[PDB]
């Protein structure tokens, strides 16, 4: 059923497994997300960004999710505002039917984003809604980087402490070397896990990851056959996401790799048929290549059978 | 709001103009198909397919439909079920709120398709929803008026779908386009009643050409004239079903992003154009029928 998303990741932390958190545009990603926390019998975290509310309808975008939770009642499931840029933002989510919202404003000074995230906070905690809120620029750590110019980019921990205390946020983002995109390392990955490490002992609450797909080998290889260009994409290695969630994290967030997925199946149904017109032609075989990306990934992050 | 098709129907009968009843499989295509009735202030017809309510689940069809309502609720939309082939079918879309069932029994024998037509009408009656049936083979072999009159007198359907020349999909005639207007003229004296056109799809010029340029192959493809389906409405046609131009323009614009781009792969970015020139299409047929400044 439909939960706030501190029951989701509260359990998480206990246990010590990592939960999904996967973004949505439209019905097709939906659905295929959905069908993939059924079969591995996995908690789920639904996600929508600002873009994704303005391109579906905010109405549209909970109703949606509102049905498929009716559809599977058994499995638990947070729909959770991704990347709020505003206190209004997240107001207008709480009072739509999110159950978790983020409040982003890392790119302000600490005292602006913890003053704007404890706003934040208690509009949400009133509501019987959960937060998250982020520390550290969500940016690739590049070679013959300033050892001090690092801790002006990533988390600083004794920050998060102070940040998590004073704000009551519910779970943390702290930026440790991922970033947006597919393009995440140039050359061989690396993230600060003694930094994750750190955090998690300081703070002691649900940790969340951006910037976590993986771009796996399957998936690059898909997208490619299908004329589609990826040059240069790097992912997150399944070996690294293990480790964050060894590390403390319990929420991981995963988008570019369900786009490509998805993306690469509708290239190649173009290209396999030019008098090919029905969109469920294109869309079936996308969602189920999407559907076997959170799938896998379920089963990476140990959510599967954690229901 | 939300309702029953033939508070639509009946008032496109009485002032004599057609409404396009457009199908859709998931969000992009319903909510252009929404956007195209607020900027041309016209009613809707939305239907859905026995396959598109097993793609997307009837709870998720009739859910959406339903918000796209109140999102516009000066529009006037009737929810319906298309093609319909068996009783049990048609009473889950009653079930899950479809405000009008097609029950298409057409290739049957004249005597069980009034048979099965009759019980759907009885069932759908009772809980306040309207039902369209088919006589005559959509490819003698059209509708024969004579039994379109005692089809409709005993049934009590609300509205029929007389088979007249058209057949669904891009390739409806080998040569020059024909429909028996007189037969449809007839089946209006006699049946009085809204009158529904399958296989209506005009392949635009434009749409053809969006998709040829995108890559497409449409070869020997063609519709039913814009001067046609007017003459159908005049001739007492009242709901226009209309699905093929819509998918082709829909599928033109994907088709077009992921050959200009090798490297996109965000939805919205091939789904946007999508919504934008099904949406036009639709605004132009709205105009077409005469369903346009109708709220
Ligand atoms: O951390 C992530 C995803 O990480 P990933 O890019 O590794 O998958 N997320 O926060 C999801 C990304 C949201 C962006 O979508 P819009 O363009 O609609 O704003
Ligand atoms: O008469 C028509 C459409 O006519 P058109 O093909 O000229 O647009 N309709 O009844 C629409 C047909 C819908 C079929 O879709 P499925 O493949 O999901 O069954
Ligand atoms: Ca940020
Ligand atoms: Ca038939
Ligand atoms: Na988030
Ligand atoms: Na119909
Ligand atoms: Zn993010
Ligand atoms: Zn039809």
């Amino acid at each position: 059923m439909l939960v706030k998303g501190n029951e989701i990741l509260l359990k998480a932390h206990k246990e010590g497994y990592g939960v999904g958190a996967f973004n949505f545009v439209n019905f097709e990603m939906l659905n295929a997300i959905f069908e993939a926390g059924n079969e591995e019998n996995s908690p789920l975290f639904i996600q929508a960004s600002e873009g994704a509310i303005k391109y579906m309808g905010i109405d549209m975008a909970v109703g949606m999710v509102k049905i498929m939770c009716e559809r599977y009642p058994h499995i638990p499931v947070a729909l959770h505002l991704d990347h709020g840029t505003t206190f209004e933002s997240c107001e207008k989510a709480v009072k739509a039917g999110f159950t978790s919202v983020m409040i982003d404003a890392s790119h302000h000074a600490f005292e602006e984003n913890l003053e704007l995230t404890s706003k934040v906070v208690k509009m949400a905690h009133n509501a019987g809604v959960s937060v998250e809120a982020e520390l550290g620029r969500l940016m690739g750590i590049e070679d013959n980087i300033s050892v001090d110019e690092k801790d002006a980019v990533l988390v600083n921990p004794k920050e998060a402490e102070q940040f998590v205390k004073e704000s009551q946020v519910d779970y943390l983002a702290p930026a440790i070397g991922t970033s947006h995109g597919a393009f995440k390392f140039k050359g061989e990955p690396k993230l600060d896990f003694e930094r994750l490490q750190e955090v998690k002992r300081l703070t002691n609450i649900p940790l969340v990851l951006h910037g976590a797909s993986a771009i796996p080998d399957n998936v690059r290889k898909s997208y490619l056959d299908a004329g589609g260009d990826l040059k240069g994409s790097k992912g997150v290695p399944f070996e690294f996401l293990q480790e964050s969630v060894k590390g403390g994290i319990n929420k991981v967030n995963t988008d570019t790799d369900l786009r490509i997925a998805f993306i690469a199946e509708v290239r190649k149904v173009a290209n396999e048929d030019k008098s090919q017109f029905d969109l469920r032609k294109f869309f079936s075989p996308a969602q189920l290549a999407l559907k076997n990306v959170v799938k896998e990934r379920m089963k990476l992050l140990g959510s599967a059978n954690k229901i």
